[PDB]
């Protein structure tokens, strides 16, 4: 058997090589090529690079898009992502809300 993950569970003998090309054929799913964009974005704004983004740091991210938040606003925006309550936002928390 090939080390290749997932090959074909069906197909007894009398069959070309097509499994389900009459239903969907080509699969629909954005390649991780888009995921790497998630990091480089908010991750670079992390001046400490500790892997977490604080309020003062996140305040530099929003302004970049064209939304400059005040010292009073960047506080309520960070609590929207920070569900665990660590003062900073973790990759995962932001990676899920970035997708379906
Ligand atoms: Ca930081
Ligand atoms: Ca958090």
């Amino acid at each position: 058997m090939p080390f290749h993950p997932v090959t074909a569970a069906l197909m007894y003998r009398g069959i070309y090589t097509v499994p389900n090309l009459l239903s969907e054929q080509r699969p629909v799913d954005i390649p991780e090529d888009e995921l790497e964009e998630i990091r480089e974005a908010f991750k670079v704004f992390d001046r400490d690079g500790n892997g977490f983004i604080s309020k003062q740091e996140l305040g530099t991210a929003m302004r970049s898009l064209g939304y400059m938040p005040n010292e009073v606003e960047l506080e309520v925006i960070i609590q929207r992502l920070d569900m665990d309550g660590d003062g900073q936002v973790d990759f995962e928390e932001f990676v899920t809300l970035l997708g379906p």
